[PDB]
């Protein structure tokens, strides 16, 4: 029993993290066989924030120009290339400990666990999503620029995210390891804001669905709902539109529990008018939205709490 | 910016996860040096676990009656011997990846990373606190038990948490790695129950300092209060009494965000009294106590390992 936001264990990524110093910046990379990834504004000066030209930054460089360091050995580099908004730091060694890998472009909706990193060595791990409107809620200082995001299915670590920067309001945005953003966003300082936010509504149903199977059912009801009906009262609340796809991905959930995926979609609906009363649902008293569906069968009991 | 719930990089104890099998039973084990530790229930059947005596089980028991499995090697016991609620199997090879360790036992309202893990597999990562009635609310399924809790110091990792067992309501019970319970429980299949649990007010402090440290200040209030007073209410709300070392504890946070702690106290104790009304800190609507002060400094400095 207990449900715990749980990430991955986080020493097959512990292994790989490196840190790269070009000119007076520091950052982190990801070292894999011979390559160290890492964000391509570590080449940027000063002057260099508002409209770098990253090309023109970049074929100045020469390899030597980029210092990695790996626990206490420097790394040499032998070659560069800039793939999108990420840097491609070839060295002279290939990394003993690369685990089995494969870099994956998540959806919003999807989490995975975050290695915080600082001068190329781990903080700290916790649980992220990908939020509607493209940015995750991270902690992150100055420094952290490089840090990864990662799931890991049998051994195999697939990385999703690299972060490159802090928006204005204090949440966090960064790329595939393809170097392509995640959203709108760009590696340049000019005013950009994330759109406003919605919340992951499948997520919350299959946190509902966790708590049922977990033992409790108070929030319950005898009442069901058509999928249009539903998401026409859950966008007033600014909740995300349920698709047929989220429908078809609960199946397995509501197999166990024995409730319907419309029947939980009224109950939520009826969460969403009265609030909890003073309750909880798995020890919270807001309704969650950063475990997916398979989040939840990952974590909790194949067997239900009858 | 941000603050999360964030526990620290397992990987140096992911190198120490085994599995170990005693007849019917696999759970995992601690390998260190040439030591692997698990809970001394692997050595009882279900019956056995109604009454167990474990001295009387474990002369039954021969090396070879344990099977010790790190990754895909197995590892052959030479030895065993009971410490307390934990059983120490000597193995032939010292564990080539064993970190910078010491065993050390917590306090209630500390908190403590804790590696998930089944037949000897890491599965996950999530910190806990030891509850005033020493508990942890853990995620636990079966199969779980040897798995273990941990703070790191620099490259030190210490081990504070052996997992043993489920409590009715769903909170979990074990021991330290010298095999001493946290908590009036025992090992055995008894009538045991999780007494009733406070607030660790010293912890919701702490992460009162971190909303306001994150911009979230709207809790702020112009009042102070004394320790005194203040305790009072806490009492009354079901939350440990703040102590002066407490209050000592959180003097940098004090001093770096202006609110003195009884200032601080002075917020906690309206918030007690009146509620939230509607609103949330650091998007929580229940005030957190799982993080310490010095989980918050951490944080809000980028201290790595
Ligand atoms: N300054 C930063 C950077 Cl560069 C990345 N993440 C967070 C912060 Cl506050
Ligand atoms: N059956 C268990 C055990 Cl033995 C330990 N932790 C959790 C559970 Cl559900
Ligand atoms: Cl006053
Ligand atoms: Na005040």
């Amino acid at each position: 029993s207990g449900f715990r936001k749980m990430a991955f264990p986080s020493g097959k990524v512990e292994g790989c993290m490196v840190q790269v110093t070009c000119g007076t910046t520091t950052l982190n990379g990801l070292w894999l066989d011979d390559v160290v990834y890492c964000p391509r504004h570590v080449i940027c000066t000063s002057e260099d924030m508002l409209n770098p030209n990253y090309e023109d930054l970049l074929i100045r460089k020469s390899n030597h120009n980029f210092l990695v360091q790996a626990g206490n050995v420097q790394l040499r580099v032998i070659g560069h290339s800039m793939q999108n908004c990420v840097l491609k730091l070839k060295v002279d060694t290939a990394n003993p400990k690369t685990p089995k890998y494969k870099f994956v472009r998540i959806q919003p909706g999807q989490t995975f666990s975050v290695l915080a990193c600082y001068n190329g060595s781990p903080s700290g791990v916790y649980q992220c999503a990908m939020r509607p409107n493209f940015t995750i809620k991270g902690s992150f200082l100055n420094g952290s620029c490089g840090s990864v995001g990662f799931n890991i299915d049998y051994d195999c670590v697939s990385f999703c995210y690299m972060h490159h920067m802090e928006l204005p309001t204090g949440v966090h945005a960064g790329t595939d390891l393809e170097g392509n953003f995640y959203g709108p966003f760009v590696d340049r300082q000019t005013a950009q804001a994330a759109g406003t936010d919605t919340t992951i509504t499948v997520n919350v149903l299959a946190w509902l669905y966790a708590a049922v199977i977990n033992g409790d059912r108070w929030f319950l009801n005898r009442f069901t709902t058509t999928l249009n009906d539903f998401n026409l009262v859950a966008m007033k609340y600014n909740y995300e539109p349920l698709t047929q796809d989220h429908v078809d991905i609960l199946g397995p959930l509501s197999a166990q529990t024995g409730i319907a995926v419309l029947d939980m979609c009224a109950s939520l609906k009826e969460l969403l008018q009265n609030g909890m009363n003073g309750r909880t649902i798995l020890g919270s008293a807001l309704l969650e939205d950063e475990f997916t569906p398979f989040d939840v069968v990952r974590q909790c009991s194949g067997v239900t709490f009858q």
